[PDB]
């Protein structure tokens, strides 16, 4: 069963296709990023701050006012970026800031909103990187904050972490994604490994309503080899 | 061959006996802290700010104007401290801002340090804790801190990371530490679970002067049973 879910980055290239896809389904959606939704059932604009607990408290508050006693059925983190470098780099400081907010800050108020707002057997999904399981020498920013979010996925299927009965917190690891900003970034790529969007949208679809649902705390990747894409577990 | 280490973390329970037990032998240590180690050959003091890249920035500039051109033997980061918490906890924003500034923003900032300044065959130190290779449900900004240094640790063995050639970053994981606050905080703990501080300054000293120092990348978990403490390797 669906009907309310909070897409946590729900103006980006995923995230709106996840807003456009489960309005589409006529489902109540909220969403959450640093610029409004239009198309969204309600919109929470994240404060552009230094500070965490500031971000944090203003989208909890924010959240909470939007929601009253009411449950959602979903919260998909789909939040973050890209950006390089290795430990020598002179972008590494700005980078690794970047990667933090956009990573690690989102994925830790979702993992907060869901302990509050999820019903009882409702999803959370997390965004991992497949690259972050080995080391990452030439994107440690991006490296390190995806692994947080690995290790984050498994605190989150422990005893007593906060989460609902029945609910579970999956994360999912991709290795490229297909985005227009991607395919003028990487002319030469062969876009044939990229995953499509709508392909994760209609796996997000199938874990909310029930149909093959991981377990929680399980680490998936996708994987995508010419055109087709597969799912495969993978163990911290 | 050691002469000149640099803590990161100076001031600190373990950082401090590090410091003394160096300059006990003759050597050149500088305090990395945000109070000084007067008692250091040199202190930086780092600045309180919620910005990252002014921190890492101020540090890393400080640092330069005070090697120059002059290579360290080994860079030891020992900062941290601990906060517990489950997701659904009042004081989650405040304990996982303490613990990213404490272990993730330390931990980055020496290893930019370490491409800069760390001598061919140099050594660097990162603090995890072995509770962070499983998951941590009643500690998630902990447990997040602590698995972005050991993913960080397995980018740095890397090939082309910035680290220099010869050089080692080894990933200590304890348990619990010695500590007069630790003692006067669990007052029930059977002391003879943790590790003295001692033993630690003895094998830093040992991976310094070449004794016996692990493979770069390694995660070596410190544990103490009846005051009796072993080394033990765990892969990522
Ligand atoms: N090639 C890839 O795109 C690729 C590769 C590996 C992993 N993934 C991961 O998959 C996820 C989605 O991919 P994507 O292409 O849609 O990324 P995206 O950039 O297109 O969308 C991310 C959106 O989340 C928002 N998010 C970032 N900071 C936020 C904040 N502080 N508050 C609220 N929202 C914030 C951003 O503003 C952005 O609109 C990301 O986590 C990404 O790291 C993607
Ligand atoms: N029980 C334990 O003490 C225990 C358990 C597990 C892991 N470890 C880890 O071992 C390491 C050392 O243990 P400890 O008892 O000496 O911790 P400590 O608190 O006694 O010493 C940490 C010192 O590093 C400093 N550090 C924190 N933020 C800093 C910053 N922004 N700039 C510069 N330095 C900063 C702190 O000011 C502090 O003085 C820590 O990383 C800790 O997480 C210890």
């Amino acid at each position: 069963e669906a009907r309310r879910v909070l897409v946590y980055g729900g103006r980006g290239a995923l995230g709106s296709r996840c807003v456009q896809a489960f309005r589409a389904r006529n489902w109540w959606v909220a969403s959450v990023d640093v610029v409004e939704n239009e198309e969204a059932s309600a919109s929470i604009i994240v404060k552009m701050t230094d500070s965490f607990t500031e971000q944090a408290d203003q989208v909890t508050a924010e959240v909470g006012k939007l929601l009253g006693e009411e449950k959602v059925d979903a919260i998909l983190c789909v939040a973050g970026g890209w950006a390089g470098g290795n430990a020598k780099s002179k972008s590494l400081f700005k980078n690794c800031d970047l990667m933090w907010k956009q990573s690690i800050w989102t994925s830790t108020i979702s993992s907060h909103l869901a302990t509050k707002h999820l019903k009882e057997g409702g999803l959370l999904t997390l965004a991992g990187a497949k690259a972050a399981l080995d080391g990452t020498p030439g994107m440690i920013g991006y490296g390190m904050a995806k692994g947080a979010v690995h290790q984050l996925c498994q605190s989150l299927a422990g005893k007593n972490s906060g989460m609902p009965p029945g609910a579970a917190a999956i994360a999912v690891l991709p290795v490229t994604l297909d985005t227009p900003m991607n395919r003028k970034s990487m002319p030469e790529a062969d876009f044939s490994s990229w995953t499509p969007l709508e392909f994760l949208v209609e796996t997000f679809h199938d874990w909310i309503t029930g149909k093959n649902r991981p377990s929680s705390g399980s680490l998936i990747q996708v994987v995508t080899t010419e055109g087709r894409t597969e799912l495969t577990p993978a163990y911290f």
